[PDB]
């Protein structure tokens, strides 16, 4: 690309671009502390073992944080946490505490 590039973005500030990163992307080496904000799901038909996520009285892991474990995904509650799926781990939307 030898033309420069253009520059009308406005507003750049650092992370947080839109409210919802999923309970995955919050997700770093180490276990920092974010946050469920919608469990929504407009999947034609996506439920499997994580009914339990949702019948375990919580929905959108409440204010908590999350561990990614190589390909894997687990979440930190306050004084719980639990093993999801990095499947469904990306579709509740989420952010940081």
């Amino acid at each position: 690309n030898p033309i420069p590039g253009l520059d009308e973005l406005g507003v750049g500030n650092s992370d947080a671009a839109a409210p919802g990163t999923r309970v995955i992307d919050a997700a770093t080496s180490m276990p920092r502390k974010v946050r469920i904000v919608q469990i929504n799901e407009i999947f034609q038909v996506e439920t499997d073992q994580f009914t339990q996520l949702l019948d375990a009285d919580i929905r959108v892991g409440s204010e908590v944080e999350i561990v990614d474990r190589d390909g894997h995904i687990t979440l930190s509650h306050n004084g719980k946490d639990v093993e999801l799926l990095d499947d469904l781990a990306h579709t509740i939307r989420i952010e940081e505490l």
